[PDB]
């Protein structure tokens, strides 16, 4: 009855991501007593672990790897208004697999964040995945971030106020320049080892009144960090957002006219738009929208829709072609776009130059791999080197690409369904990758038909 | 209209590709000017038929490593149904694409070549042929539509005695199986000319046509777009018998013994009077609360507790299952017949190995007591009979015997309890789904109070 939200926990290694994640999976009561001493005595039975509440996140780390999920239910637990999972963490070899991937998607990201002397000046510089980690939930569109301060019993003296308010600010001032806006992200001062604030106030931080989070959609207030993840907003359907459609194919219908037929991504469309196809570059009246053959008042996401446009031939627009409406952010073709990738198997040397097709939406187009601006590692993120000279199997990347035909690509942050992309070659699979940033090409105002130009002059 | 998944099966150069591409561009699903860019892309690649095979063999190559970005092409109409086709052999992910379940199959068009030329005219006693129709059985495939294609090849052209020649020996292996022959149509086509595939062919009017009688009722056609139409829906979850694997059990002050569960498969009604296995344990369930508030019906797919009488909670842990003691309730397996895929690890499998087996929310060690067939997981030919070993990127066919009491059912009767992880401390070490299961020669135990 209640909505399902899924959770990823990031935080620099040793930060207490484990700890916590296993503290709350014990305190919040989805699993019965008899499974955890089962399940506590098979870690020790392997010898490895045995700190307490480490299996939690170290069995969901290993059954996240190739292979099937068979049963999720011990991560998940209840709050008041929300079904919780957690879905991965990083610290196991198909992490980043997995978030480019999209097998492992989460609506809210927790950043665990350790507050002993120097372990948070630790996981904030440049060698630390606290903003390595934060930036990667934001390049995935995970737009709402819980930042748990842990470890503040550690702190000199402990459970500091002064530390905790330091580090507040610190990592504000970093998320803020990722692109999150620090006021709708919650800080909660917590111990992951000793409970904390976790399910309710900690005698020990009498000073702490609580965390609030302001938000057009409505401001919210706290003090545990399951109240946090009570304030978790629910997928937000994309409505909202501008009209993105994609088209599959576009037909010849005898007396009707030209009809591209696509699946809407993000936006409505409705009979009457001025729409705009990226990336030729003409804008359009729509004359009729038709889903199963039945026509419709407007397309919401989701929907299989073929449209009929006037003055438009079928050798004008084609399968790859991106529609959005002229009065709301209208697709532009794309110039080049950086994005994070992962190398999939493959026995070769990939150098920049390498030239594969890139699957993309319903586009389908070979690209250049301009540049290879950073090394990552695929277990945790981590970035391994500047400017690497070739990227092998298992490797993640940073790369500027160059489409070699033109070609319309979003940043996935803000059109998902237009962001994630497979670089093909021949019969492999050798990449897949989300978007990172677009620069969008020169251009200007397309060819606009006679429908078109009527529509814009009343 | 209803969405219908299609497996496209059958021995390597039948013509799998080529039929299924034929189809698809006869129903329209794909623009002819997209038709043509890809067509030119797949001569310039050169791996593939030149013409209508593109269509499948892009398809096998874009179910890999585990993206999926567009399956528009795929996906074509007919008049009764919306068709989607999600996989076919010749290619490494096949088989375990099959069993996890990342394709679900809901029939298999198996491709005959009737046409053999100077090749085996004979459906080989270990060939091809038979180990895909066994697959397809072992996965739950319940549906087969079997094209005899390349009629145009056959001795002479068109052979009717041809076509009898191989419904007769196919017919034979599909019985053998466990697929009743009755309920198959058999479609004399030609992928390539396009014979009967959506229209009578006017080069065989000795085929009258194919006929299906099955328990719900029978039907008749010609076309291979008419078979096609008698896929019928899979059953509901809730028109099966009740499944409830326990994910735990509580002991709540003056309720009492409250087990908490997933539906995954029936109706659990406050009333019923339920069966435990395999701790074989029957009683009365005095209610039902989903978000601590009570409950006429719980559906598949609710999670719910339920309080049972007169059952301790040393009684019942996580990894029972509870079903209804009336309509097929569960028991404790002997053992059972699996289909596995071995993932990397180190070392080889021999039969004694006892990994832990993670089955809904079971977590349980089995014996592979033994190692039956070694299948090759691109082509789902069998290799070898009764093998001495199994190494990563083989799959088999392995006999399993649990070390504790366990309860696991048919993929195909029961899915949610039918496919199963093996680990091997933290490794994932292989993946499998379970063909037939020996319930154990146990009878009724303890019935409560009520
Ligand atoms: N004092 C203290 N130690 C903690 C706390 N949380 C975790 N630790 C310890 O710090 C280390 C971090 O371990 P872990 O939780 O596995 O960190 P991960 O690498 O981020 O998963 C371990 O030795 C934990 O016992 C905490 O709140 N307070
Ligand atoms: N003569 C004839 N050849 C066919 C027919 N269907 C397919 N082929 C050819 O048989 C070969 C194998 O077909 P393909 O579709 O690639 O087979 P698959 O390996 O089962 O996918 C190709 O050369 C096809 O052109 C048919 O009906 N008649
Ligand atoms: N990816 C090209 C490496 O050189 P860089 O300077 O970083 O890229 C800009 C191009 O040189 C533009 O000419
Ligand atoms: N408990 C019945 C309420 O739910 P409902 O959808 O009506 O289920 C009825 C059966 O599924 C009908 O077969
Ligand atoms: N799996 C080897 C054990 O001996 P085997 O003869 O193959 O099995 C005995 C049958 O299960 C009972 O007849």
């Amino acid at each position: 009855e209640k909505t399902h939200i899924n959770i990823v926990v990031i935080g620099h290694v040793d930060s207490g991501k484990s700890t916590t994640t296993g503290h709350l999976i014990y305190k919040c009561g989805g699993i019965d007593k008899r499974t955890i001493e089962k399940f506590e005595k098979e870690a020790a039975e392997m010898g490895k672990g045995s700190f307490k509440y480490a299996w939690v996140l170290d069995k969901l780390k290993a059954e996240r790897e190739r292979g099937i999920t068979i049963d999720i239910s011990l991560w998940k637990f209840e709050t008041t208004k929300y079904y919780i999972t957690i879905i991965d963490a990083p610290g196991h070899r198909d992490f980043i697999k997995n978030m480019i991937t999209g097998t492992s998607q989460a609506d809210c990201a927790v950043l665990i964040v350790a507050a002993g002397v120097g372990e948070f000046e630790a996981g904030i510089s440049k060698n630390g995945q606290t903003r390595e980690h934060a930036l990667l939930a934001y390049t995935l569109g995970v737009k709402q971030l819980i930042v748990g301060v842990n470890k503040m019993d550690s702190t000199e003296p402990a459970y500091s106020e002064k530390r905790y308010d330091e580090i507040v600010k610190e990592v504000s001032a970093y998320i803020k320049k990722i692109g999150y806006n620090p006021a709708t992200v919650p800080f909660v001062p917590i111990s992951g080892w000793h409970g904390d604030n976790m399910l309710e106030p900690s005698p020990n931080m009498p000073w702490f009144k609580g965390w609030k989070v302001e938000r057009k959609e409505g401001n919210a207030s706290g003090v545990s960090l399951l109240e946090a993840l009570d304030t978790i907003l629910p997928p937000t359907r994309p409505t909202d957002k501008p009209l993105r459609l994609p088209l599959q194919d576009v037909y010849k219908i005898g007396g009707i006219g030209t009809v591209p037929v696509g699946r809407v991504e993000t936006g409505i469309l409705r009979p009457g738009m001025v729409v705009t196809f990226a990336p030729v570059n003409i804008t359009t009246e729509v004359k009729s929208v038709e889903m199963h053959h039945e026509a419709l008042s407007e397309a919401l996401p989701g929907d299989n829709v073929g449209f009929n446009v006037k003055n438009v031939s079928v050798k004008d627009i084609r399968r790859g072609n991106v529609c959005g409406d002229s009065k709301s952010d209208p697709p532009q073709e794309a110039a080049q776009f950086t994005s994070q990738v992962i190398i999939l198997n493959h026995p070769g040397q990939i150098s920049a130059g390498y030239s594969p097709v890139i699957d993309c939406h319903t586009a389908h187009i070979a690209c250049k791999f301009a540049e290879l601006k950073e090394k990552i590692d695929r277990r945790s993120g981590k970035k391994l080197e500047d400017n690497p000279k070739s990227l092998k199997s298992g490797d993640a990347a940073i790369v500027e690409m160059v489409p070699g035909k033109p070609m319309c690509v979003e940043s996935f942050s803000q059109y998902p369904p237009l962001g994630r992309f497979a670089v093909r070659d021949m019969r492999q699979t050798v990449a897949v990758g989300v978007i990172k940033n677009v620069e969008k090409k020169s251009g200007g105002a397309g060819k606009v038909t006679k429908s078109a130009q009527k529509a814009q002059k009343a």
